[PDB]
DNA sequence: GTAC
DNA sequence: GTAC
DNA sequence: GTAC
DNA sequence: GTAC
């Protein structure tokens, strides 16, 4: 299978897997079974962005997704991503939906990683487009629409659509560790517009880092967001 | 045949191609009959910069070459590049011996392009690695001997050879121009070090923006610097 | 007096100082005189945005100011302003009312300077705060308000006043020209709101760089947009 | 007295106050009694680059020294620099030295800053120049000798003074921290040469942030690093 | 960091 | 929008 | 997240 | 550096 760590924005709680009772934020490293969790009040509608920061020295993996005039949610986990990751990565947004639903809209992305002792690569979307050659687009996820990601299915009337997973990766190949740097860094930021006309919205959008020739594992809609082939 | 906008630093005059009788910068478009030219002190064995920049306000195509202590040389041609290139584009550097030789070793890429009202793509090498993920390798090219990118073949003993071609492009597509953007810039540095034993050193390097499936053109040695098929 | 070289934002014809009959936008070398001009269809009440590009190698001063879903206006000017502009200046944004009035709101102001072969000055204001010490403010100007930046004065409802001049002034000189630089380049980005209840908006808006030690000249509200002591 | 954050590169010790027996890192919070220190392998003649990173999500500040060819030294200290020092700071390089003496020579020097929710700030410095207008030089700094700034006193035969000290700030104010920021983060990175005649070098090299009214303590030379007016 |  |  |  |  593919080596994942991700960062999730959960909105549905699937509890037999491990999920926290309510919506949370999630480091996921190699498995749907976050590492750490933090409490997440995701508001239906609204605009929201999410930071994730990661360096060498400090080995420690974090993210903050917040809303204008709200208080934050943050988590952080110590991990070596040397001991983790290839060398060499794509990096990624995914989303999925299951017998619940919401759009998982990405309004903006942006990424940087340098590797020091200096190599950068930087890039930033604040407009898709229907053919956007620098994505590459995996199951449901579209480009064009409105300028936005629509990371999982939504319907003509603008519904968003059950049982959909998608993910958009940056083409590059990413270094994300080399033995001989003496800092190696990376940041990622996006904005996203999750909403639902049902009672409860599923399942969530994650930034992902992948082994380079990831591919959605088949059968990971709903609470496996495109990221896990099972539950484990 | 593929669509090629470039930069020559040409060591060697091809008086039968319409170069100038001594080395020269030139500006490419579509041809390797250079649109302009400017005489170029190149200092063999000697580390030299290149500086490319283009914006979409004045559609004007500029270069910058220089030596430590020494005068530069520059080369700029009014063109409209949203009718010449594609809308998405690989950038990459290219380089060529033939009857006549020299090193085309670079030793640090930089590229930046932006389409404001923004969307941004950076990336820098100051380290070429052996297995160099965001860089595809066309011909003789290889990197990690020094940490450089040697466009044509060196032995072992650092000597370069004839009959040599090789590019590298960054793995990711360009999105160079956009119907809607308001403004539009790229701006590409490389350092280079060109030595030769020969009284005459052959051919030159390139930096060059090419349609994305760009590939050496067949017989593209010497003279054709590794980017058209003809003189034409 | 100082020496100003500006891009105006002019929405007030001053027939008597060779503005055209129609607001405009204008390159201003030492004098409120522009050197060249462009047809501007400002849009009351509409946010705005200005693009101002200068480099060594072209030293062609160009601008480009749009409103989103509208055709840009743009004016350059071939201008060696190594032979103009001290070393070191400072960068700022300067606005003015007379008889008539407008808000000369700024919502976001950005800048970036590089002098290669390589040292970098880059500021981004997205958000303005009351007491920003890294803004000079001079004359009307306050910060604060939505964490916009007002250059003239405004009511506690937003009404804009009559015979009103401010700036504001980056806290650091720039290091905009060097005899010994291979290539020189800057750029500056800002959003602006103008909105009147008058037929007739007055006075504009400029992007302006100075002698360090510049301030608003004595008498310099409504045409000279608080740059000039005078109309020659 | 001021209020200083500092990393210390430490080339002499002190154990009479509270220094290891080795020259080392330090990070410094209002005292000279680093609250954390790591072993540094200072080679003298020799070009090092130091690295220093703080974000408000981690609060950790951390720092990086190396050498061509050697093993890294790292130290890291947490601490919530929005406790510490006031909303607007300058940021700085210090050095001293004392009874014992060294070149604090700084050959380049690099700044971030950003409050995301993002407002940046950014410099490089590559080349220092003999009337560096945005940088404030205090006690003995001095630069445009060999485009380098020294820090501290180098007579004309090229050796290094005893009892000297002297730092270098950036002109403008830096925004530090604000309570409505989402995520705020610095970085810097400055390039050195220590060289000493005698057996001991002294006294070291610091990075600091500081009250944007900072200045040197009076009798700062030798074991206080121009920092602190006491070694309480 | 080495010598008494 | 008023003054020649 | 609320109802049985 | 050789060919017309
Ligand atoms: O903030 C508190 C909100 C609580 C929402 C409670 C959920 N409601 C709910 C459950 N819970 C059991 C979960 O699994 C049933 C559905 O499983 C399918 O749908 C989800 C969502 O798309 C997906 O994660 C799974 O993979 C699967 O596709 C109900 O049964 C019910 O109603
Ligand atoms: O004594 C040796 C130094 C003088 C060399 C002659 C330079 N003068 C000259 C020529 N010569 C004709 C060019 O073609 C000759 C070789 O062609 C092959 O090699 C070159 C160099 O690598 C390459 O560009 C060609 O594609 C081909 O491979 C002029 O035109 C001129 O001036
Ligand atoms: O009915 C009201 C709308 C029409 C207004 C007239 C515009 N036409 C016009 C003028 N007028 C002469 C300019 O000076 C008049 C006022 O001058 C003062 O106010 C302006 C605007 O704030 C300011 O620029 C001046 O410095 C002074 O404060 C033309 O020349 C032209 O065309
Ligand atoms: O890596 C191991 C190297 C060990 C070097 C040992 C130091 N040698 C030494 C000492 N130690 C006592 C320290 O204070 C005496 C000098 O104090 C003055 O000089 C220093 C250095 O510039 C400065 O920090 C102080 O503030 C003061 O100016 C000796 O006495 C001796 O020899
Ligand atoms: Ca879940
Ligand atoms: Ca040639
Ligand atoms: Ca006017
Ligand atoms: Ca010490
Ligand atoms: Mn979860
Ligand atoms: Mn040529
Ligand atoms: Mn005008
Ligand atoms: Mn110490």
């Amino acid at each position: 299978a593919d080596t994942i760590v991700a960062v999730e924005l959960d909105t549905y709680p699937n509890t037999d897997i491990g999920d926290p009772s309510y919506p949370h934020i999630g480091i996921d490293i190699k498995s749907v079974r976050s590492k750490k969790t933090a409490k997440w009040n995701m508001q239906n509608g609204k605009v929201g962005t999410a930071h994730i920061i990661y360096n060498s020295v400090d080995k420690r993996l974090s993210a903050v997704v917040s809303y204008p005039n709200a208080d934050s949610a943050t988590v952080s986990y110590d991990v070596d991503l040397d001991n983790v990751l290839p060398e060499w990565v794509r990096v990624g947004l995914s989303a999925s939906t299951g017998l619940y639903k919401e759009t998982n809209t990405i309004l903006s992305w942006s990424f940087t990683s340098k590797l020091k002792s200096t190599n950068a690569l930087h890039f930033m979307f604040n407009q898709f487009s229907k053919d956007q050659k620098d994505l590459i687009l995996q199951g449901d996820a579209t480009t064009g629409t409105d300028g936005n990601l629509e990371l999982t299915r939504v319907s003509s009337n603008g519904s968003p659509q059950g049982s959909s997973v998608g993910r958009a990766l940056f083409y590059a190949p990413v270094h994300i560790w080399e033995s001989s740097a003496v800092v190696a860094s990376f940041e990622a930021t996006f904005t996203f517009l999750i909403k639902s006309p049902d009672s409860h919205p599923a399942d969530g959008i994650a930034f992902f880092i992948s082994n380079i020739d990831s591919s959605i594992p088949s059968g990971s809609t709903g609470r496996l967001l495109g990221l896990f082939p099972d539950a484990n």
